[PDB]
């Protein structure tokens, strides 16, 4: 997250790492046993890391569970970054509390100018790289669907949505794939892609979560 704010340890209760030996991807709590997170972050032997604010220091609060399945979704477009999303399956149940909790799904789709709350543990920096060990996070408004083709011509699709500042500064980042955009106490998007990060007339692209509502709950119902 460039230009954000630390969040405060368990604030964001939600947010998950993915570990693979360091972290390298963030995700959502969508129930007790299911992680939803982007089709780009998909590898194998993944650990899911809840109640994390440090993810370099064992804090108290963290509960570390293997993934048995890992779903991407049927159509997901590795070269368009279409239908970027992804679902992974705990091989037991979390226990949940006041620090480690779900993010309900949307019931409907969230408008231009919702303010939303977009978190993670990746680079802080537009040029360069610092990586943060703590939880940081960024309020940043979903974008009009006109000035998200504007600013990527030919490649916004339908399940796709900006957010963020034209005029550049405060963004996702690297490291930040796969997090939760949340809207209204609900989980509206997925970091999924842009072009650089903070710069000028190019805010981040987010999968559109309610488009997907319907194969989630089908796929949690059957797996
Ligand atoms: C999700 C993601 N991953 C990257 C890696 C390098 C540069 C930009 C990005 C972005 C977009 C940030 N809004
Ligand atoms: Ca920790």
């Amino acid at each position: 997250i460039v230009g954000g704010y630390t969040c405060g340890a368990n604030t964001v209760p939600y947010q998950v790492s993915l570990n693979s030996g360091y972290h390298f991807c963030g995700g959502s709590l969508i129930n007790s046993q299911w992680v939803v997170s982007a089709a780009h972050c998909y590898k194998s032997g993944i650990q899911v890391r809840l109640g994390e604010d440090n993810i370099n220091v064992v804090e108290g609060n963290e509960q570390f569970i293997s993934a048995s399945k890992s779903i991407v979704h049927p159509s997901y477009n590795s070269n368009t970054l279409n239908n970027d999303i992804m679902l992974i399956k705990l091989k037991s149940a979390a226990s949940l509390n006041s620090r480690v909790a779900s993010i309900s799904l949307p019931t409907s789709c969230a408008s231009a100018g919702t303010q939303c709350l977009i978190s993670g543990w990746g680079n802080t920096k537009s040029s360069g790289t610092s990586y943060p060990d703590v939880l940081k996070c960024l309020k940043a408004p979903i974008l009009s669907d006109s000035s998200c083709k504007s600013a990527y011509p030919g490649q916004i699709t339908s399940n796709m949505f900006c957010a963020g500042y034209l005029e550049g500064g405060k963004d996702s980042c690297q490291g930040d794939s796969g997090g939760p955009v949340v809207c209204s106490g609900k989980l509206q998007g997925i970091v999924s892609w842009g072009s650089g990060c903070a710069q000028k007339n190019k805010p981040g692209v987010y999968t559109k979560v309610c488009n997907y509502v319907s194969w989630i709950k089908q796929t949690i119902a059957s797996n």
